[PDB]
């Protein structure tokens, strides 16, 4: 957990992300957003975004799509070996945006949903498993320095 198989089919399905990492990046924060309206609210720059076709239509929205993803792309190329590139994520996080480890959960399942939307019929039962176990991964880790932190 992970192993090599596994590792090997997170980074290929994360081949599609790079295609298009700002459409893909832009499709997370809105089904992010949609489906958890709260979490509009943590990011002072998005607030002012009341419908979807504002959303859409946000260059900035689709720009911190990009910064977002390119992160965790980032991560998911060290396969686990990421103490260094997560550990200001969590703290920034934590201590500045104030985001619940829930919300993080909420983003997880949104990457699974718009990668099979966008890719219907190509993100097969193994590579979602994989997919699935990194986004834990990266979930668990961050879980241990909120903990640290003390937050929530
Ligand atoms: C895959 C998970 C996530 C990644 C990789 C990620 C990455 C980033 C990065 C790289 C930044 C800019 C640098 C920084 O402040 O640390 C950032 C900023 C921010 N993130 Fe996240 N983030 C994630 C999840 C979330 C979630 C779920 C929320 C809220 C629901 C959130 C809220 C924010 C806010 C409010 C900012 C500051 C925006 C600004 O001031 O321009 N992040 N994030
Ligand atoms: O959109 N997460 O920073």
């Amino acid at each position: 957990g992970l192993s090599d198989g596994e590792w090997q089919q997170v980074l290929n399905v994360w081949g599609k992300v790079e295609a298009d990492i700002a459409g893909h990046g832009q499709e997370v924060l809105i089904r992010l957003f949609t489906g958890h309206p709260e979490t509009l609210e943590k990011f002072d720059k998005f607030k002012h975004l009341k419908t979807e076709a504002e959303m859409k239509a946000s260059e900035d929205l689709k720009k911190h799509g990009t910064v977002v993803l390119t992160a965790l792309g980032g991560i998911l190329k060290k396969k686990g070996h990421h103490e260094a590139e997560l550990k200001p994520l969590a703290q920034s996080h934590a201590t500045k945006h104030k985001i619940p480890i829930k919300y993080l959960e909420f983003i997880s399942d949104a990457i699974i949903h718009v990668l099979h939307s966008k890719h219907p019929g190509d993100f097969g039962a193994d590579a979602q498993g994989a997919m699935t176990k990194a986004l834990e991964l990266f979930r668990n880790d961050i879980a241990a320095k909120y903990k640290e932190l003390g937050f929530q």
